[PDB]
């Protein structure tokens, strides 16, 4: 009931309000990691694994498909274009080999 | 585009939403100063000034003025009751004087 | 090792730093309550109790009691000066009775 | 003597220091949050971009006829390691094809 309690407790609500905002801010910051794992997966991981499997199929003797995503504007596109140079080099060599048979 | 810009950029929306909540919290904290001035004026200043004015009126000879705030639970109630005792003492004094003057 | 983990986890430390600053901010905000209780008690409660106590002493018939804090510059000073007027009114009423009974 | 004339001012002013500390801590939180972007740019470049460009450069060398080019990053435990081991297999496969043709056309 006393003056000190009346005055001091009057700011308790406000402080909870401040804390509520801070908790929303903290939880939003906490979500960045899972979302970034997601982005990295779709943006980089998938394409890299795809390109790796493609390199492996080509090394194994499948030369029929142009390497996917050569059109991409970033370093994944650069990479994919380099693998296509490899595919074409292999394909010319195999074609010349086939011409030598018999 | 390059992958460093694509990935780094993907978190900018999140960071801005964190910042908005932080700014909101800081503004809410700043408002405590005003709110506390208001609470103090309501809880303390106004009743103390009301008692001071009442005291003055009694001292000037209105021995029947009503001393406000006597029922509050805090120290201001205690103060109001002590002012009511002064009023009573002055009434008793005046009634003794009138008897003497008879 | 996996690129999504490598990238996404690289920012966990920063995020925890941010969160730690938010905790420090919340903690410092909470401290305001106790500090405000203390301030209110020294600034307001103590002199209000001194005033009530003096008022009682005067009402109980010590018309010479010093009303404290008459020189204080804020509303406490206003109040104190009002109580001093009551005291002086009672002193006059006592002098007037003494004399009337002579 | 204290010049303060209003208890509402005295009480309210008394929490300003604390409040400014709260705000300063939140300013520093935001500043620390913003630094994330540039560190992330840097991690991506060091962890991903650099090895990818190296791998693409190495692929180009092999394709343009240096069948002995050393393929980097094959020991690496993530998906960059996987990609580098796939390009090392591709080299081995192109190398034998070229040699095969060379020998057949003698």
């Amino acid at each position: 009931e006393n003056i000190a309690s009346e005055i001091s407790k009057s700011v308790e609500g406000a402080i909870q309000q401040v804390k509520n905002l801070l908790t929303l801010a903290a939880d939003r910051a906490e979500q960045i990691v899972n979302d970034l794992a997601s982005t990295t997966t779709s943006t980089i991981t998938r394409p890299i694994i795809e390109l790796s499997n493609t390199a492996d199929k080509i090394a194994e003797g499948n030369l029929e498909a142009e390497v996917p995503h050569q059109n991409r504007a970033d370093e994944i596109g650069i990479l994919a274009k380099s693998i296509e140079r490899l595919r074409r080099s292999l394909k010319v060599a195999m074609e010349s080999l086939e011409e030598a048979l018999k």
